[PDB]
């Protein structure tokens, strides 16, 4: 222990920042978020300070550092580019026993500012003694990804409720198991954040009526197309809380590596009815169920079918969208789905029968899902229905993954090019495909 | 934020604890480890306070509270079981502008003491503000299984190298590139943990020897439609490490709160497009890691292509992190799947604002078995209704408008196609128009809110 972390209550307390440039602006922003009664003293100010001053948010004192400005101070920050001024600030603060930070000199004064993860009233702070700002930031990034955005809502609502939980639960063992379920109920958190009382109270005494061991729900989570970094923050959080993860072939190994160590896994890679009942069966055993699907759940994912099974049974559900194959393949192949006036619309199409005259019309970007089989037919029909034979085409196999393959050419070679790839692959047809020679940044295989 | 966390240097600074029971003993142990010059003022003391004052580790003042004991103090802790005494302490500390903790009353006084995870010199502090003692410990447990124990040795070694890093790398940019390699070298971490000095030195000399890439970079990052939970892990990594973030009005405040606190930020909401291109170009040429943070997905009606197409000729590295486009986010959060069973053979993402005297291909857009999603089409909703009808879309085709989709302020209105124009007057931008049979599924699949 070389530093003692404390969480200061600054609301309406006088604090002083010396300095008026970009560094001081960042510290002022932070102290204002904490409700400090802030004075800023500097020889000159960048315009953000005059804005705040004109909105009554702080006081400005233009001129040399005046150590009487510390007279009723609780905290001081020296944020100038002048070592001599910063040392004058820290000496004047030290003689008054005012905790003081010198931004460019962590061992020069009496406190250092840690990296902060804010879920107020819940807060986390990280500091390596000031000798590793990159390390503290790498930890902040991990923590920001793991703490749900609305955790603070549930933290505050916990107090509004501590009495009722003591009278329905006698032992401290059951009370702890109640808090465990309460704080990971992200649905209650989101309902609190939405200010939706009908949803809030519907979730609340469902927590008091259900037995403590029951936590039955289904979350559909979009895994994205392959790259584990394309999972959403909320997707990661949900798969870290699942009792049971139901997945298939199109969820990548990298994503599955993120699944919490002791979750049960069920591989359904199998008619849809079997899958719908698996989710129902697992949810009615009272378990927190995540159905992980490749890409986005509601784009040729049959996610709607999985959810109507559950609405029937009174099982709570939610959906976390994911990066669909079109978006992932577009970004990683350097083929934007729109560009300038090239396309008035993007068409996401599955390979009843397709309306070929419609697909052939000009000023579209066509994106075929599950169309490898019909790729010879697609070429033949588009040409017969008037698409210019020189229309650029591309096929992206295993888009966003470390084995992504991109082959490209013109419409007359589509059935040719399709044999060079296997599923999962996308076919993109449109003038945007010509941009790849300028926008290609990801390694090809 | 409720509180500002700070990490205080207490070495040789006077602190006062009032009270002498088990609570006071726990706080005194903490202050003593931090190097505080400690006085403890109490009517009675439990035995542990006798062992400490025998070894000269603190000063005991046996008796009622003496507020003059605060006169030279930097921190005060009120740890009696007498609320009247605790409040006299906190009043006396407040008059002296001394940060003061009242252990049994976290909402009183002026600082709270967090739970600590110790990987010294690395430290992680957690508190819920006293609103919930339980949540802190549940979080504390998770964070300990997350932070390897040898993280302290990595941090310790970094502190030792800091002078040499500062001497050999003249700019903050070069130093940052070194540290980013240092802190993810798993072999160095293992050698430190094993006290293998030859292996430490071999990897260290190689790290110092590596030529650094002084080129900047432009990364286009899809922020998603608003809910900060819908940023990708890679997009969070990019904004947590950017030098400068160029962003616009359709990037939500919650996502902006995830940006590196130290990054410069340039707002280009209403800046013309060719000037955005120049900002990214010149900032990357200056060697900075630039993030262009865009609403939704960068390559769907986001002009991301225009922002990139100068860069390869300029020899400036770039990449793209895709994001959740408005269609996908609004779909999920409104209960309206974009595809379902035989309802749609395709999803059409259409712009409702055209350049020139441009006309959409209404005959093509009116076809059956599709879900139409119009972006920036609010001003055109009356025209969209009339044209779709005139080219034969059924008059009772369901429609929906999602305003601020995925945000806590999201609003959804719905009806049939002959109501589209009037429905659009009920929302404001940003809003998506969804046209198609899948809109009827909302009453079954809507989970997010009814506002
Ligand atoms: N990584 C990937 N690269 C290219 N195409 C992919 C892909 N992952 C899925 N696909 C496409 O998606 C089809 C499965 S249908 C499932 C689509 C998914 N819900 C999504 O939103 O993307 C595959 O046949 C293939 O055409
Ligand atoms: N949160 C949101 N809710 C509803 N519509 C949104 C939205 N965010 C963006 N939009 C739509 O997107 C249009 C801007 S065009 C930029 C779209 C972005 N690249 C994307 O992929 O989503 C807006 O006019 C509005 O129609």
């Amino acid at each position: 222990m070389d530093h003692l972390p404390i969480f200061c209550q600054l609301r309406d307390r006088d604090c002083l920042i010396v300095g008026g440039g970009d560094v001081a602006e960042r510290k002022a922003r932070l102290l204002l978020e904490a409700g400090a009664r802030l004075t800023v003293n500097a020889l000159t100010f960048i315009p953000q300070f005059t804005v705040w001053a004109n909105e009554g948010m702080l006081t400005l004192v233009e001129g040399p550092f005046d150590e009487t400005l510390l007279d009723s101070c609780w905290l001081a920050i020296a944020a100038t580019d002048d070592d001599t001024v910063n040392q004058r600030v820290s000496d004047a603060a030290e003689s008054r026993r005012i905790f003081c930070n010198v931004v460019d000199a962590p061992k020069a004064a009496s406190f250092i500012m840690p990296s902060i993860i804010d879920r107020s009233p819940l807060m986390v702070a990280v500091s390596a003694g000031g000798t590793s700002h990159v390390l503290a930031r790498l930890l902040r990034e991990k923590l920001e990804s793991l703490l749900p955005q609305h955790l603070g809502q549930v933290a505050r609502y916990a107090g509004q409720l501590r009495a009722r939980v003591k009278k329905q639960f006698a032992t401290m063992g059951e009370r702890r198991r109640f808090w465990e379920k309460f704080f990971v109920n992200d649905r209650l958190a989101q309902s609190l954040a939405n200010a939706d009382e009908k949803a809030v109270n519907a979730t609340t005494e469902r927590l008091f009526s259900e037995p403590l061991d029951h936590r039955g729900e289904v979350v559909l989570v979009g895994a994205g197309p392959g790259d584990a970094g394309l999972l959403t923050l909320k997707g990661l959080q949900q798969i870290q809380q699942a009792d049971i993860v139901v997945y298939d072939r199109l969820v990548s190994d990298d994503i599955m590596n993120l699944v919490r160590r002791d979750a049960d896994r069920v591989f359904v890679g199998v008619p849809q009815e079997e899958i719908n009942q698996i989710l129902l069966r697992e949810a009615q055993k009272g378990k927190r169920v995540v159905r992980l699907k490749g890409g986005d759940p509601f784009i040729f994912g049959r996610g709607g079918e999985e959810l109507e099974t559950l609405c029937h049974a009174g099982i709570p559900f939610s959906v976390v969208p994911g990066i669909t194959a079109a978006s992932g393949c577009s970004a990683y192949s350097g083929i934007p789905l729109t560009h300038r006036d090239y396309a008035q619309s993007v068409r996401l199409v599955t390979g009843g029968e397709l309306d070929w005259e419609n697909l052939a019309a000009e000023k579209q970007t066509l994106v075929f899902y599950m169309g490898l089989n019909q790729a010879a037919t697609i070429q033949e029909k588009l040409i017969a229905f008037g698409m210019q034979a020189d229309m650029p085409v591309a096929l992206v196999e295993n888009g966003t993954s470390v084995k992504q393959r991109v082959v490209h050419g013109v419409l007359t070679q589509l059935g040719e090019l399709a044999q060079q790839v296997e599923s999962p692959a996308l076919i993109i047809v449109g003038r945007v495909v010509a941009l790849r020679d300028k926008l290609n940044w990801f390694s090809n295989h």
